[PDB]
């Protein structure tokens, strides 16, 4: 039993939820939260400027700190960074940008980093503005995430068509 609540449960494991991940995370406080990054850790926008907007910028210090001493991730790979007032954990996942050209097949690999934590609190990946299919990334998290893990879908009409479109 955890403190997730009104949910619809998807799968044995996935569960989703319109809702604001930051918003989510300020109630909830998860062991971790998945931050929709990039490979600089640039927090600039989508979800990822919206989660360190929330810390109060130290989620950014952090990041060019990590940066500084480790390089860029890969696309489609991960770092785990301190959750700060949000979560105990920040896994920062490096999904395909659609908007730069980057290989939608790297999703998977990008959702397989899930697969080392109990429990998250995630959005889509590569979706918003990674210009993904919001759909097919729903698609690709029931098929890779063994863990449990609760999705966040803050736009109204994307999780009412997410809902009514999944099989
Ligand atoms: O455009 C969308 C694409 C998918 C990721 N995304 C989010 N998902 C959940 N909660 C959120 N809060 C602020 C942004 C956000 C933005």
């Amino acid at each position: 039993v955890n403190s997730f609540s009104g949910y619809l449960k998807l799968t044995d494991n996935v569960y989703i939820k319109n809702a604001d991940i930051v918003e989510e995370a300020k109630k909830v406080k998860p062991t971790v939260v998945v931050n929709a990054a990039n490979v600089y850790l640039k927090h600039g926008g989508g979800v990822a400027g919206a989660l360190n907007k929330a810390t109060n910028n130290a989620m950014q210090v952090e990041s060019d700190d990590y940066i500084a001493t480790n390089g860029p991730l890969k696309v489609g790979g991960s770092c785990v960074l301190s959750g700060h007032n949000l979560a105990k954990h920040c896994l920062h996942v490096v999904g395909p940008n659609v908007n730069k050209g980057e290989d939608i097949q790297l999703l998977k690999s990008a959702y397989e980093n899930f697969n080392q934590h109990e429990v998250l609190l995630a959005p889509l990946l590569s979706a918003g503005i990674f210009g993904a299919d919001p759909i097919h990334s729903l698609r690709v998290c029931v098929d890779t995430v063994r863990t449990n893990v609760y999705l966040a879908v803050f736009d109204k009409n994307l999780y009412d068509k997410l809902v009514s479109s999944f099989l």
